[PDB]
């Protein structure tokens, strides 16, 4: 047999019990939401802003950080919808470190057990200071664990294709965006967000850590996510070629335009080049932007495992603070500019 | 909420119960896999080829079939490891039928649990019969209803990528193969079965239908399969490049070629024109492919969902039966010349 | 966990129903059993319910057969007698020793529970579905799951009659059940328990899935008392009519179930042939509060501690087969003359 | 079916997990039952007292009873091992609330999950202000919720001859008092007490709330509790009965005795006479009377949950208690005992 061993995993409502939501992270949750869909939907002409760390791996920075986030959400909150990115769960390309969840003391290990208990009284912390989170959506049993905190969801490059991960979209209850895959590829994301808004049963854990049947509505609050490719797709040029895309299958045109990975070529400070020229379309009139993803910290760039630095990300490099406040300014200004 | 209900769902243990695997069953798995082994390993120079519907929607027409192909299986073995397609979950592109256990009476009745035990049985007894059995590994907890019955798992073309389907792998007991991705992307391949091979700690659904931590050991027998992308990937040419890219990886340069899909651009009908190329490739002394995969039945063609047809696919569409007879002499015939 | 040595896997409920379901005929027997027996505790039915057969059930093999003899004359005797085979399947000890075949069917202390549990239900299905009802005392909380729908009829032993999780278990089982008195020949625990059967009663207990869970119960209105005797024997008719003042006086039906067996008998087998006399007089008396009896009989006659004498009891000593053909036929012609 | 309805129930792991022993909690559970095996292995003179509610019913009353009850056991720790009885299960003679897990809004919601999260949470403070917890081991799925904050359990007297219950004490990882059987039954509760310390393997549920095969050691720290029968047996007289008998089945001859229940014939008060005739043979020279057991409470008496007339204050809704006066008195007057014992 090639697995080695099986050990007890606490059960969803063991954490729902020991860190219930409190009536401000429930409000917290609930606003952004709603927030969220009017965007979606064109009530609202705000930029939905997922920015923060590629990845929490350190409950103190990511407080620290949610606190200045948390200021300039109040200060910028009549252009922006600012939504924290709080990603417990990272898909590799091979092999490497999962997220906090799955590896909390980053040492292998794996005390799951510990990463669910400090995931989630992380997470209801940031809710009930009033400050929404987002995180990608990539383990099937994770997410009873969590969902309930949780504003915006994504899924991942590598996983937009995957039926399993549309299944899951289909009975979040949260918006969801869809990021193009790995090549570039602008097909399997218009056809996620197809198959998410359709009704689905599939297999699935319950809040009592057992498998049942269920049966989802479908979402209908999905999105694609820019992300590039082979070569960066920010550009008013690909930006055109994916409206007119989401129109021919029957999609509203929109999009969220993340300025990291593929985007920015893998190289942090060139998030801020994206700024600039989704500033440009935004400022311009491009009403078919309707958010963006930004990978920031406290501090800027990355360190690897294989003691640390204080908020500098271990994973994918970030801007630091100081760019960070001046992006989402910039951001704020263009939204301002397109209104007119 | 966006959850409409939530049903019972049989845990592992009664369908293994109800279920259980006979002697010969046990056997008919064991002696497979060892052999599939033995391929990949270079101790053999038969070709593996996984044969079979696109997808199992009756288990009568799905009878005749296994009928049928054992009785090939025993003919061209000293040429052949054949292994019969028995799908009981599909991916689609976007939406449409998943498969037996998801929809067992086509209706969208969602009958999981009847799937469950239909899907078993069927596979017990083409098991029992002496014929290996294949199929896509898609679903994170229906495995440990099936597995003990699977000689060969492929992952999809869609979930290769999927770092949730390279943790299953690494911990299934049978050679998994990972196709390359919808856009023709081999890399995405090859690392999954770089993944594949290392030990993983995850969450996952135990027999008792419990989530619970699971540490996998990795598993070795990976491979690849070519399915084609926006063109074909079977030629000499593409092989040869995914033999150079498997080397880099530090992986054994062995492919398996599925003639269905992308390869046949679509058209069932092209699986022997792809057949013919592969088998030119084999008798020319290309010992890379390993394998082949095909999608047949016993009625070529394939139609949609009212009473259906019968034995004729109603995903994609396959070749008939007498293509497949032929289809797998042309087969045989190149292994023996490679020799 | 300081005094828990080990924990093992237990197999579902569900998991066993699903092996091992009841076929149409077993649950027909179930069903005319249970209603034959509610029909005679209800007043309406002149009839006798009898519940006989083995201390303890230790090898399907003889009970298959002593089923097999058994059904002749419940066949036999249909008119006068409702003849349910003693399946018991726990044993509640003294102090310490055999618990029986579900908790170590091996009789070798390795307390296969889950082999156990297969094989009880097996033979419990395997009973029923020839048309002869079965009857068990209900010891543990769990296994209920497992076969109480195989049972037409249970007991409380005298050890458990006094305890609320017992009473609690027997106000939502499907099928009538019979209090014994206390061990020292207390009479007033089996009223208490009657009364309290019968209500509603919410505790936890495991569900056909395994999981505890909080359960709600309408309450057993189909319960009677057994006189089983104490520091001495309590079947006469002067007993008798002692607890049929008590029944009325605690606003309960004035039936009565006599075992003649154990303290009744004092744990002298042959002795139940004296009883069987004195029980008979009786009812051919008149007397209409005798709704039933218990006796402990094999294939053969005796007992032996635990090679084993097949068809011969490892736990209390029973009566011969001759002796049960004697004692069934002397009831029947009681009934009759009763009525 | 007779199975009117089936509801979901927090397994044992969320309640464990919402509600942590605290590292106070956890030493004063495992020093009372050290001590308490200290003196049941004879290696202390000091008397273990189980003192408190017949049932909680009220969380309020119970802390302002576990402050009063605590300073006491402090100021008698030299001669006494004070534990309160925080009884969350009741066995009835035939139907009646079961205690505060099964039904806390006592009106027949039964509220279950919300009863056992109250409970946990109760005797979480109770244990972490330094005083430990007894209560009667009744149901067969409960103790995984709160067993891990119990410093000694009971086996009530409808229960001592249960194979059910013998096997949960085998368990158990706190001492066990088997009480005598109603009847006044002495032999049920030496058969459970030897029953008990062997090893056992039968069905259980896991902290999990999923059934399993369960392998016990057998529990050594089981003792026999007397609490009367037709007639009283807490004299001399009985004592000597009972220490002779568990010599014969090869047991420690020793005892605790219950001044309450059929000791005290159902009359709260008597209590106090069975103590004064407890606390003569204690302080004339009796060592095997290692424990005793008082139904106390706030306030004397018992009001009826089925009287519509409102709930008084700390008032016992099941047995009638001593009030808190009489429970003073009372366990001054065992310190006294023992320390005239230690002479
Ligand atoms: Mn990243
Ligand atoms: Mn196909
Ligand atoms: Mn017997
Ligand atoms: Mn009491």
């Amino acid at each position: 047999l090639r697995i080695k061993e099986i050990k007890e995993l606490l059960p969803p409502v063991a954490l729902l019990e020991k860190f219930p939501a409190t009536e401000n992270a429930a409000n917290t949750v609930a606003h952004a939401r709603k927030a969220i869909h009017k965007i979606l939907k064109g009530n609202d002409d705000r930029l939905l802003v997922v920015i923060g760390p590629c990845s929490i791996h350190d409950p103190v920075a990511a407080k620290e950080y949610a606190t200045r986030l948390l200021a300039l959400r109040e200060e910028l909150k009549d252009e922006l919808e600012i939504v924290m990115r709080v990603y417990f769960e990272k898909p590799r390309t091979t092999v490497g470190w999962k997220g906090l969840i799955n590896d909390p003391h980053m040492d292998n290990s794996f005390q799951i057990n510990d990463g669910l208990r400090i995931a989630r009284k992380l997470l209801l912390d940031i809710n009930d200071s009033g400050l929404p989170a987002a995180g990608e959506f990539l383990d099937m049993i994770t997410p009873q664990y969590l969902a309930d905190l949780m504003s915006w969801g994504a899924i991942g490059a590598r996983t937009t294709e995957s039926q399993v991960h549309r299944e899951l979209a289909s009975g979040l209850s949260c918006p969801v965006g869809f990021k193009n895959g790995t090549d570039g590829t602008i097909k399997v994301a218009i056809d996620a967000i197809n198959a998410a808004g359709a009704p689905h049963c599939f297999l699935s854990v319950t809040k009592w850590g057992h498998s049942a049947i269920v049966n989802t509505s479908g979402n209908g609050d999905c999105h694609i996510i820019l992300r590039g490719g082979k070569e960066p797709n920010y550009s008013a040029k690909h930006v055109a070629e994916v409206k007119e895309g989401l129109n021919k299958a029957g999609l509203p045109a929109q999009v969220m335009i993340d300025f990291s990975h593929a985007n920015s070529s893998k190289q942090f400070k060139k998030q801020m080049d994206v700024c600039a020229d989704v500033c440009q379309q935004i400022a311009g009139g491009e009403k078919a932007i309707i958010g963006v993803m930004v990978e920031s910290h406290l501090v800027e760039g990355n360190q690897s495992l294989e003691p640390l630095a204080y908020g500098k990300s271990i994973t994918d490099a970030c801007i630091g603070w100081e760019d960070t406040d001046a992006l989402l300014r910039q951001l704020a200004n263009a939204v301002k500019a397109r209104r007119g």
